[PDB]
């Protein structure tokens, strides 16, 4: 606890504009509601990962 | 028929590399057994067309 850096909760700065957003594969689990259907999806095997 | 141009078969000059290729909406009826298995599928509908 240090009185001159109490903790709290915010967002950063920006960039060009290229970005769709993926995942990995530990904690799909507990963490998986928040979103919707909001994908591009390609059930196709022609990926891989 | 002009026998100075008598008709063959043959093929054309490259590029700068970037390409996968399509198709559209017309003669898939007749004309669908070429080349195989040999996609980059998304069975989502993230797509449109």
């Amino acid at each position: 606890y240090n009185p001159e850096k109490k903790e709290m909760i915010q967002e950063v700065i920006v960039e060009e504009d290229l970005e769709p957003f993926e995942a990995s594969k530990e904690t799909a689990e507990q963490f998986k509601h928040q979103h919707g259907d909001k994908v591009d999806i390609f059930e196709i095997p022609e990926t891989g990962e």
